[PDB]
């Protein structure tokens, strides 16, 4: 994340990081139920050097706010039991890029792991919403991952000007979500997290999922994020959730 900052502990219970076999962080995840993820398909994808899409690859940690304090109190560690990518997801464009991880045993629910609500297939996050985004990904582009969680305030952008800021690229399952002047953005790392909403009573809704970028925090060049209230039938029909 660009331009945020350190996070409180525990303040987003819901956020998940996904480690690769001996690889560290690669990607977020948000914890949806007590045996259920919604991450993106793109962390997912085999390349000739390591199988990412092996769920016995990867290990989650849910309650985690230090990378360097893994196995600090109210930390949980996961395995996954499965990896479901979207069906229509597309390795080009990017287009339909989720997806549901099944943890290996089920989430212990604490105050500091909760599951983030999900909103119905007609909810609307209308253009100009303050929104979060999350994660341990870069804090500059070209730059490092961060160690402290963090956090930083976007907003749901227009979606007839993301289309016209990424020309051939933004299809209706993304969203942009940040600031045309930049400055706050997600990055590296942050693929996979959740866009956390505060809706009508306080209680936070998952906006979208961190999927991809021109840079990071590039004048006219906002996130793009995959919607959720479009998956809800999907996730319902997948995971019971
Ligand atoms: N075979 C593979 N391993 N492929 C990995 C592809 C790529 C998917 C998403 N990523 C990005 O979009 C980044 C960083 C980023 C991530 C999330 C959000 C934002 C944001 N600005 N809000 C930015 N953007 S970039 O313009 O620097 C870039 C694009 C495509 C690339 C392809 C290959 C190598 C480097 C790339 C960098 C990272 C990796």
């Amino acid at each position: 994340v660009v331009g945020g900052t350190d996070a409180d502990e525990g303040e987003w219970p819901w956020q998940v990081s996904l480690h690769a076999l001996g690889q560290g962080h690669i990607c977020g995840a948000s914890l949806i139920s007590p045996n259920w993820l919604v991450s993106a398909a793109h962390c997912y994808i085999d390349d000739r050097g390591f199988r990412y899409s092996d769920p016995t690859q990867w290990t989650a940690f849910l309650g985690l706010h230090d990378q360097s304090q893994r196995s600090a109190p109210g930390v949980q560690e996961r395995r996954l039991k499965r990896i479901i990518s979207h069906p229509f997801f597309n390795d080009f464009t990017f287009d339909y890029d989720i997806a549901l991880l099944e943890l290996e045993k089920p989430a212990e629910y604490s105050s500091m792991v909760r599951p983030i609500c999900l909103p119905d297939a007609s909810h609307v996050f209308p253009a100009g919403k303050a929104i979060w985004v999350t994660g341990w990904g870069h804090t500059q582009y070209g730059g490092t991952g961060a160690l402290i969680l963090q956090k930083g305030e976007i907003r749901v952008i227009n979606q007839t000007t993301c289309e016209n800021l990424l020309p051939q690229q933004i299809t209706p399952r993304m969203m942009c979500v940040g600031f045309l002047s930049g400055g706050v953005d997600s990055c590296q790392g942050d693929s996979g997290g959740p866009l956390s909403s505060v809706e009508a009573d306080g209680r936070i809704f998952q906006a979208g999922v961190v999927s991809w970028g021109d840079g990071c925090a590039q004048r006219n060049k906002p996130g793009v994020y995959t919607r959720l209230p479009l998956f809800r039938d999907w996730i319902k029909e997948n995971t019971g959730v």
